[PDB]
């Protein structure tokens, strides 16, 4: 006997309503098996992978991850895949959870401007990745072609206050992290499993700041967590909290009371969180350079009353979250645009640099540039800075050590090099500093920094 | 009290019968503990890791993975390791599941032409990796020195229709993927965990096409799945199906109803599959560039009646499986041999290119070269191709974009670069195309391609 | 209702006594919730990451991993973080298991010479990683800022004979593995997840030889195992044994009877071992090049009577453990020091080379240099060696193959290149060989080897 043996479809055919991340369709709330018609369209389009960084994504439904599909175990799914006429590549789909060769792949092969369909019975309850299955498969997945399908148990999942949709991916650009412009896919980096970005929901900042997920103290939150890969395994973790439950795919096993859980490439899990004290809870890949150097952080922000008996401390700030503590970094997008257009102003640079200074520089120099007398020198009204802005470019790129005098006080410490910052980033940060705190004004250009990078002091 | 406390060996000594992958010895079918004599011989020998690509493997029993060993919990195992006289290196063994230092390693040290033996009690039921334990251990394991030992529970495992033996490994060649010739081991790639091949059972195609595993609709299949490493963790997955059960080593935990499962380096699992609808089910490492760019795919092919109520779609084809959809790629081996011998004919190239065109080119241009008018230009009777075969070499290596006219129709799309193809591969593919579909004939040589690669248009 | 709801703190405030690795504080042995005051001080200091290789570690409590903290579920923890005045960087803490944003991070931000404190309730039983949470977070963690906190269940853990503390980390030096001197942190290697060292407890050899963990036949051993990362996932394994139990963090799930288990980056587990036969049991990351090429091996040495019915074989030796079979490699530290001071003697080199010869060379040439006539040529009284010591440098770096005659006998085999050995290592090994076994004496210098490396034969 096959699983999901609930009899023939009954009632009326249902046209599935799909949702865009980070939202989820409502519970199916149904006691009978149905014929469910799913319509999904592939769209190839440029989007911002980071501020001022464009990428040609290939998408199911216009988003990365693709639209969320929700059905019931025992349903008959008539799956329609359309490929938008603007596409250049053919596409198809493999849904995990499908019983049949390729998960649908042969029957869903769809050239630009065409449509395909196939039918399958959802035998398997669980949360499942779906993805493109078109040669070269890794290129298609790396370009964003993945999402989740939930096959509910017949009785439905337990009710919760919120349901969200979060999916990790690894991305491979020709340029380095935060290098501006339209970035091609990089096959060599992909084969070597050396991503430039590791993201939730298709972009840096997709789920941080003003795009955070929300709930209130006392509420329950279910997150459907995918790992589209193509290549990485996520050490998936919530900072400052615990998962009540973690369940992989449709497995019988449920782990309870864990904070860190490994999600295979192509894997998916359902996690549950109970909000206990207010603040921001960070979802990360705890392979830490991914989370803190490549974009792999998302936020669940909890509103409500503090409970000092449980936690006396403060909300997260830029020391830990860096430049993602703030609502957004729109000023960086604006400055990059203005550079392209040849209209970059001092103030455009100042505002971009203000955004980028947070964490990156403020951890030591403070948000007001005051530093800490004798320990971290000031950037505010800094004689040392004013005396030689080219030296300041060298200091950011190449670090500084040894005894120095700043505003009448000796320092004898170490500023690490920050060579991973791009030329525009150094330029904008220093222009911000120069135009703040009674510093002398003026500006530093990306070309100025390019020259210092090519010939260090 | 020790585990496996079933009393002294009884009956007669048993000479274990070992099997070569992908086959498994029969169930032990025994209710008493025995003395089991195991004889395993190390052989160093060249084998084909891919078509036309030789590698010096170091093997237990002549195969990668090594011979499968099957005993019963509570048995006393007298383990004999022989090192063939032709070997250049000493070798030994560490069997996971052994209770004792090194898993046998010190007592099994065996120089070329020698034999060693040691005895251990199998206290631990489970599936276990064994491997060489000779400095430099990583070199020995990377060269193929790993296999599985099953220690059955006293009552035996439940009966199934088929049992198979599949083992992943990561391999490190000096040359790139599919670069022909005898490829040395590459220590630098190994230390960096940057394999050139990721394989099941020691070779590309070892379990695809005419070497697939088989079963019928309704049957149960147990697979003993190892990960020899040395370095990679497998996001082990079955495309288009689900695992009824996954059990690691001898663990108490059994996960049920999962599709994707993480197998540690040096780990092993027993998975169970129930065949429900016919077609090819792909075992992969779902770190996708391994599966689709490095060889990490194996096939379980199911025969029987379609069930349209469960899955209406078609069997897998080259869109998803690429050049492994076909029974084999023997023509590539033959062409490579002929190149070495200086006897390479046009037809040798044509047949090799025919094999390599599948998926790689046919996904867009179709198996008949017709393309799709206005969307993917034809290779069949292509004026554009005929007009400039050196341009065609550049197009394969370096891609093509922009408006073009082919056979009277405008195209305005993007063909990605395919620079990872080796010179012989480009040459053979283009020679196939030129000699098909009313194209003008002639040939492209590997040297022709080498020159275009050294100086792009 | 919140977990750990055991009522208000009672009794007297408790000043936690913290332990340095590999030791653990005693069981709390308490039936009431308490206020527990924890005092931890950050110290930045140079330590030896390997013999003759210094590194500037950043530490919680002077060690890597940091001091072990042990409390009871339901306790109120008043956490004090001090930053030693000698520090150059600010620091803070995120304790997994804390319920609150950042796990403590915002409220624990501490400049050099300062102190911070915050209070949290330990709601969550389990073993948990703690680490620094200061931008750039990956740099801080890579420099050693991680440890474990145990939150006991209210009834305590079951009693065992020994409890130990073992924590894996990945490290990123500018220089290659075993390159001597003070090694800077390497940001590029860190971002790429390409460590030069993978270690237990902060150094090569930290838990090998005379620093092994101990127990006796029949005893139980609990190990609190952390993975500080920052980036790697451990295929954590015990050679020659099995784990009775593995439990992650505070999870409900407990796996029993497994040998190989995946520990996420930032993860922690409690494992249990029962000693059955004497010898050395190796804890490794079974991504094997880590264990055998980067330092990721630790030893649990069991004393007591052999049981030939369970295991007839011998204790581990240098064939498997390599140069870590011996008690220590102090001679390498001494020789490196003497080179720095310009006082390096022949005997300093000889003793360093003796240490390094084990495994590395002895696997084939034997500990006495005799080789195996006709199979592995002798280094003892070797005419071939004496005839040309520059050829001998080339042989170590670049390998040797083909027919040769040594001491009147023909060999026709392959010695692999050993190019990963550093110049001082080759020099010291060859000086050892030259000064042993009736060889002619003299010495080989690091500069001699540098020249052969720059121009191979
Ligand atoms: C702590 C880890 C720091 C971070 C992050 C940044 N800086 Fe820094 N900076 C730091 C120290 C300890 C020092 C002095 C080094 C010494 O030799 O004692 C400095 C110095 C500077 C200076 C020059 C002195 C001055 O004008 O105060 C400049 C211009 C400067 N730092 C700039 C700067 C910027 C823009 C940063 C973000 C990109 C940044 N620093 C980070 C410590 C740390
Ligand atoms: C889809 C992703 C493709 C794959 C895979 C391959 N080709 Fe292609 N090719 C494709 C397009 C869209 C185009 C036109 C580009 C444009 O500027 O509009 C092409 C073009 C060619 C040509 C030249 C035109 C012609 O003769 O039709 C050649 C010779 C060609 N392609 C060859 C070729 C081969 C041999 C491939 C496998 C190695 C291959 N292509 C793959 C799209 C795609
Ligand atoms: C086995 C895998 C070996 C290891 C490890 C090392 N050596 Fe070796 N060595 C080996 C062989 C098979 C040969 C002969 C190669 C052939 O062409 O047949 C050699 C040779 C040497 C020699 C020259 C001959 C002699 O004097 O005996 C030297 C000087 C030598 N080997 C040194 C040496 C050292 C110092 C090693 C550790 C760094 C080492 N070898 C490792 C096999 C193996
Ligand atoms: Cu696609
Ligand atoms: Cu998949
Ligand atoms: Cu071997
Ligand atoms: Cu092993
Ligand atoms: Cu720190
Ligand atoms: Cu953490």
């Amino acid at each position: 006997k096959l699983p999901g043996d609930f009899g023939p479809p009954r009632g009326e055919p249902i046209h599935a309503v799909l949702t865009s991340p980070p939202l989820v369709p409502p519970p199916v709330n149904r006691t009978y098996p149905a014929k469910v018609i799913v319509e999904l369209e592939v769209v190839e389009k440029e989007m911002q992978i980071s501020e001022g960084v464009s990428y040609t994504f290939w998408t199911f439904g216009g988003t990365v991850p693709g639209s969320f599909i929700r059905v019931r175990q025992g349903d008959t799914v008539e799956f329609h895949l359309k490929n938008h006429p603007s596409s250049k590549m053919p596409h198809n789909i493999d849904l995990h959870g499908v019983t049949g060769p390729g998960g649908g792949a042969a029957s869903s092969f769809t050239a630009p401007g065409h449509e395909s369909q196939f039918t399958f019975k959802a035998l398997n309850e669980g949360i499942y990745v779906y993805h493109c299955a078109t040669a070269p498969v890794g290129m298609h997945i790396a370009n964003g072609m993945y999402g989740l399908i939930l096959v509910e148990p017949p009785e439905g999942l337990p009710k919760v206050d919120h349901e969200y949709y979060v999916m990790q991916g690894d991305f491979y650009t020709a340029g380095k992290y935060r290098e501006k412009g339209l970035q091609p896919f990089d096959m060599e980096k992909a084969i070597d499993e050396r991503p430039s970005y590791v993201l939730f929901n298709g972009a840096e900042g997709a789920l941080t700041g003003d795009k955070a997920l929300h709930a209130k103290v006392g509420e329950t939150v279910r997150i459907f967590v995918g790992n589209g890969g193509p290549n990485l395994v996520s050490s998936f973790h919530v900072i400052g909290a615990i998962f009540d439950q973690v369940r992989y795919e449709g497995g019988t096993n449920v782990q309870k009371n864990v904070q860190t859980t490994l999600i295979p490439a192509g894997g998916a899990a359902v996690v549950k969180f109970t909000a206990r004290v207010p603040g921001s809870y960070v979802l990360v890949d705890h392979s830490i350079f991914r989370a803190f150097n490549k974009g792999a952080m998302a936020i669940l922000k909890i509103d409500g009353a503090e409970n000092k008996l449980v936690y006396s401390g403060k909300e997260l700030d830029s020391v830990y979250l860096g430049d993602r503590a703030a609502p957004n970094m729109s000023a960086v997008t604006k400055a990059t645009q203005a550079s392209v257009s040849g209209t970059l102003t001092v103030q455009d640079q100042v505002q971009a640099g203000r955004a980028l200074f947070a964490g990156t520089c403020s951890v030591c120099h403070q948000g007001n540039g005051a530093g800490l007398p004798g320990v971290f020198p000031p950037l505010a009204k800094s004689d040392f800075l004013a005396a030689d802005p080219k030296r300041a470019m060298n200091i950011v790129l190449h670090g500084l050590n040894g005894k120095i005098k700043v505003n009448g006080q000796e320092y004898d410490s170490v500023m690490p090099p920050m060579t991973q910052l791009n030329d525009d980033e150094v330029a904008n940060i220093l222009t911000y500093v120069l135009n703040s705190w009674d510093n002398p004004g003026g500006r530093v250009s990306a070309e100025d920094v390019k020259k210092v990078r090519a010939q260090p002091a």
